[PDB]
């Protein structure tokens, strides 16, 4: 119970933490050319099979904020990632995995810690009616998303580094791809998504009796 009103407590800071910097972070806007990122991938590709305009648009503000968020809105790692991936971009053969890397990686991650922590926050004063269980488990469900976004930051540095240190990275496009898919294979990608999932729903199953 001492130790019950400190897990409330650092479940509180991180759901905050989280919300406080996305709302700074949405006050950063962007330049009109999106990070670098506009001409060569944004203007080309779809949100979800779903989308109408592509993710240039003014429609996907919040999603590209998400995305920005998601590398810590450094916004040099931003620029320097988009200039290597508007290199893949460019080949209609390697443009879908720069989507998925973007979309189902990076904005995935950051969107399921944001939906998160405003489920919690939408029940801040009734989680001391809840199990040390469910308590932990939730605390629990922080980490292992923190652990997702720093794979993805780490991942990403590497790349940058990984391209600078090597030429033909910078003049064999299939070389440059083969790079990106070794950080992003397909049951990676699945993974991640089954993951994402399964914290976003026992978040919903663990707050659904303090609603």
């Amino acid at each position: 119970d001492p130790e019950v009103a400190k897990l409330i407590q650092k479940i509180l800071d991180r759901s905050e933490n989280i919300i406080q910097i996305s709302e700074m972070d949405s006050s950063r806007g962007e330049p009109n050319d999106q990070f670098g990122m506009r001409a060569e991938i944004f203007s080309k590709i779809f949100f979800n099979a779903n989308s109408t305009v592509h993710f240039d648009s003014h429609e996907y503000t919040e999603e590209r904020r998400m995305l920005y968020t998601s590398l810590n809105f450094n916004e040099g790692k931003i620029f320097n990632l988009g200039q290597i991936l508007s290199k893949l971009s460019q080949d209609s053969n390697y443009r879908g995995l720069v989507k998925e890397t973007l979309i189902n990686r990076g904005f995935s991650i950051q969107l399921a810690m944001e939906e998160i922590s405003a489920k919690i926050l939408n029940v801040k004063d009734k989680l001391q009616q809840l199990n040390k269980p469910n308590l932990e488990t939730l605390y629990n469900d922080f980490e292992k998303l923190t652990s997702l976004k720093e794979k993805w930051l780490k991942d990403t540095d590497d790349l940058i580094d990984e391209y600078n240190t090597n030429p033909d990275l910078q003049t064999d496009v299939s070389k440059l791809n083969d790079t990106l898919r070794s950080k992003n294979s397909r049951a990676q990608f699945a993974n991640i998504h089954d993951i994402i999932l399964d914290l976003v729903n026992t978040t919903t199953n663990i707050l659904a009796p303090i609603q």
